[PDB]
């Protein structure tokens, strides 16, 4: 099997695919669409849209997978990492819900020129994003363990990470002195996924 | 012996896709419907402080909380068989749901606004990413190995797919006319399967 993510964007929808995979430690090429090339690219691409997963088999056989986090939840069942417990099972979507809304005022701000983009990081910042934040934060506190839930990884944690350095890219600032359960997290999360530690590092 | 009661305000709004799986796998609950009115007193009761909310009740009266719609639907849907059957039942049924909540998001867009705002975003979204995706969802159907969304049997993906048709038929009742055989079909070969779903659906 040879594993393909396709997407655009360098820390945009399919980070969480490539954490899921990197977690796993599961190989996988990258493969990043230009502006330039789109419009070639996207009739060869199953619905259009990105990110997607081409899986290449012995034979040359191709599986095509779409859907960011459909992929990711895939992967992540594959690898035990969307919880052991039907109980687990449903901490994992809770926060994940949660993540997602977070990510979608964040979405927001996107591909936007400088001016309408800062009038809209102001709205969300004192509008949503603190409230979302909070409802994670005690999300963390609800955990059986040192992680989202439980105490090994699982899709949460990662997905979490991905739309926290997005809240970060709109005002670097924003969690100092603040949200310690969020900071604590990444903390225990790094120590628990060297892989992952080390993937972040890089880029 | 669980007294399940779905908390919420809408009432075909997030809701839906809780009521619906319970109604599928024969399950009973209560539903609370609370008003504009009461939101201010009850709100701080909710945790997380954000509906709908499932309170479940055992023989004892202790409660467990249950937050984030699609994590509960899920949840509920996993222990009634409704997730998929393989790993990539599951992938298909977790696909169709991210598809669908992207066309939810276009139609809330539209929500909460005055009369004529609500004119204006209709316009645009019924222009732009709506027939996009209903396309996407289409052959995504066309794609199932039996005569529902994934598999000949219901899943999650099935009625969080008939919520959000119900969501862009509101905002035009015509827009479905004369297109998209597969969606109509789709409903169809649902209510056939479900009679539980089609006589809630009825009423
Ligand atoms: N539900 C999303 C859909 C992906 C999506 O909205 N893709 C956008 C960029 S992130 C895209 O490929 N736009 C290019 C196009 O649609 O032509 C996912 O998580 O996969
Ligand atoms: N967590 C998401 C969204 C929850 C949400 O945005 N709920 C809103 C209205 S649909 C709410 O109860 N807001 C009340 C408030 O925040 O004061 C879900 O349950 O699907």
């Amino acid at each position: 099997d040879h594993i393909k993510v396709i997407f655009f964007n360098g820390r945009g929808r399919a980070e969480s695919i490539r954490m899921t995979l990197v977690a796993a430690g599961v190989n996988y090429e990258d493969e990043r669409i230009s502006f330039q090339d789109w419009p070639k690219i996207k009739p060869t691409i199953p619905g259009g849209r990105l990110p997607a997963v081409k899986i290449t088999d012995n034979h040359g056989h191709v599986k095509w997978m779409v859907e960011s986090l459909a992929i990711a939840r895939y992967m992540a069942k594959k690898h035990h990492m969307m919880g052991g417990t039907e109980e687990e099972y449903y901490n994992v979507e809770k926060l994940i819900g949660q993540a997602e809304d977070l990510e979608h005022e964040y979405y927001k701000t996107l591909m936007k020129p400088e001016e309408e983009k800062q009038k809209i990081i102001k709205e969300i910042l004192n509008g949503k994003v603190p409230v979302l934040l909070d409802i994670i934060c005690e999300s963390l506190k609800a955990s059986t363990g040192k992680l989202a839930v439980g105490d090994k990884v699982t899709l949460a944690d990662l997905v979490l990470i991905a739309v926290i350095d997005h809240v970060t890219d709109l005002d670097k600032e924003f969690l100092t002195g603040k949200y310690p359960e969020i900071h604590k997290h990444r903390e225990n999360l790094l120590a628990s996924s060297p892989r992952l530690a080390k993937y972040l590092s890089d880029r």
